[PDB]
């Protein structure tokens, strides 16, 4: 288990297709680099995936049994992925669903997000209740039919890739407890 507290952003570097299978390969900081290996079981935004390999600063994984109920066949060279390894709240990294932006708005020193759940998960969760999206747990402001409402402080945006966020972006959604 893990903590949901995102160590830091990763950057996709390169992603191979090869037969309902992609090979993500993405650029780490040194810190979180310096902590894993190949054979690492770590959380990528917010999911449980193993290091299959690792060249310079470049760690590879690849999406396979995740591949179907997860947000990694949507994702771009380019974009920012939160990272974290394993050291409430805490967070197992078997995502429940894919869920979309529903709003952000973005003020002085918070992130307001709107999320629309997967009807599925919505008659287990609250307002008060702690969710993971895409490997950051925090708890719901409040829900209204499908929609979760977090308020994020927007100093997450520096350790992490929630600031990347938009209206139709799909997140990695752990429902908990
Ligand atoms: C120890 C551990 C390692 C995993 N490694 C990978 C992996 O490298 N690639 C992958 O696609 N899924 C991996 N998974 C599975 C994904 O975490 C899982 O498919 C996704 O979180 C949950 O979605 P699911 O229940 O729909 O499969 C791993 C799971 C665990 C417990």
């Amino acid at each position: 288990m893990f903590k949901g507290i995102v160590q830091g952003a990763g950057i996709i570097k390169k992603i191979s297709k090869n037969d309902d299978t992609q090979r993500h390969g993405i650029t780490f900081p040194k810190d979180i680099l310096e902590s894993v290996e190949k054979g690492t079981v770590m959380l990528v935004n917010g999911c449980s995936l193993t290091v299959v390999r690792i060249s310079g600063d470049v760690v590879y994984f690849d999406i396979d049994q995740a591949i179907n109920t997860t947000t990694f066949r949507e994702l771009e060279v380019g974009n920012k992925v939160n990272l974290e390894v394993r050291p409430k709240g805490a967070l197992t990294g078997n995502i429940k669903g894919v869920a979309t932006v529903d709003n952000i708005t973005e003020e002085e020193d918070r992130l307001k997000v709107y999320i629309k759940i997967p009807k599925d998960l919505i008659e287990n969760i609250l307002s008060e209740d702690h969710i993971g999206i895409n490997g950051v747990s925090h708890s719901i402001e409040e829900i209204s039919d499908d929609i979760i409402f977090i308020n994020y402080p927007k100093n997450l945006s520096i350790t992490t890739n929630l600031g990347t966020l938009e209206k139709g972006s799909d997140v990695n959604v752990e429902t908990l407890n």
